[PDB]
């Protein structure tokens, strides 16, 4: 059982937040976004909770797009973790990911492709988001 309007059409309750160019948000902004609902950025911990939010994405028509996930890094010793305190466990990094490009990549975002890879990407960039609670 999920608020109204998330999860699919745990309990899974994740939410796609897609938005033009001037709602985007940084990562921080979208982690605070998310915690001030109650819940946090979405953090992908098996196959069944990749396949939730894949099958949210077909329904929403639009491919291709790039989403913050809860990915953000912690000490060098920790590298990275999930906002939400949960273990690094399962990983869907893409090719040669996390490769911290120009050493200023410190957080984490899904393509929202069939592959859902994740990519490591400068925490001040501005992208959609997704949301658990
Ligand atoms: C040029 O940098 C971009 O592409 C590389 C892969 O080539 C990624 O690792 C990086 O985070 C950026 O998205
Ligand atoms: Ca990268």
């Amino acid at each position: 059982a999920c608020p109204e309007d998330w999860g699919a059409s745990t309990s899974l309750c994740f939410k796609l937040y897609a938005k033009g160019k001037h709602e985007k948000k940084t990562w921080f902004e979208s982690r605070d976004f998310c915690r001030a609902l109650g819940g946090d950025l979405a953090s992908i911990n098996n196959k069944e909770e990749q396949q939730t939010i894949w099958r949210l994405i077909t329904a929403s028509g639009s491919y291709h797009k790039l989403f913050w996930l809860g990915l953000t890094y912690g000490s060098p010793s920790e590298g990275f973790t999930w906002s939400d305190g949960s273990p690094v466990s399962y990983e869907n990094w893409a090719y040669g990911e996390p490769n911290n490009y120009q050493n200023v990549e410190y957080c984490g975002e899904l393509k929202g492709d069939p592959t859902m890879s994740w990519n490591d990407i400068n925490c001040e960039h501005l992208n959609n988001w997704i949301c658990q609670i």
